[PDB]
């Protein structure tokens, strides 16, 4: 039982999180700023319904779902495409498909001691991220 992802998160490493960019057409100045930065995770959860929030001192990104409901996901700020989100439960591992105009591109997300993990995947391309909880 650990679908428990409630708190804040701090990023401890992101690792090809420039390939990930590139397979999303980010352009080159763009990544140069993104690639260097700490990210956040703030994740508020009730059951299966989830408002997250990832920070960062040049852009912030908030996306919102319930575990088996499919919405509309407009990566605003990001690399500002529309897909056809999911995120399901396999096991305690919340997995996301993001359908749209890039091949196999979507994200895991899960729990292991006091780390969050995080996959995020496009087209060849996987950035692999950990976060350590951040204390009260
Ligand atoms: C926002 C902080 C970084 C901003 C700088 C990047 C700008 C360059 C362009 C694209 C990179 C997109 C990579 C972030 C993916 C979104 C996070 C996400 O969807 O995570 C899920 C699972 O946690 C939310 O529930």
């Amino acid at each position: 039982m650990t679908r428990d992802q409630n708190g804040t998160w701090e990023m401890e490493s992101n690792e090809n999180f420039e390939g990930y960019m590139k397979a999303l057409d980010i352009d080159f100045a763009t990544r140069k700023i993104a690639v260097r930065l700490t990210q956040t995770k703030v994740i508020d959860q009730d059951g299966d319904n989830f408002k997250t929030k990832t920070t960062s001192t040049f852009r912030n990104y908030d996306v919102d779902f319930t575990v088996g409901v499919e919405f509309d996901e407009y990566t605003k700020s990001l690399d500002n495409r529309h897909v056809k989100a999911l995120v399901t439960w396999e096991g305690d591992v919340l997995v996301c498909v993001q359908k749209g105009e890039k091949e196999n591109r979507g994200w895991k997300q899960w729990i292991e001691g006091d780390k969050l993990y995080l996959e995020l995947t496009c087209g060849d391309q996987v950035c692999r991220q950990v976060f350590k909880k951040k204390l009260v």
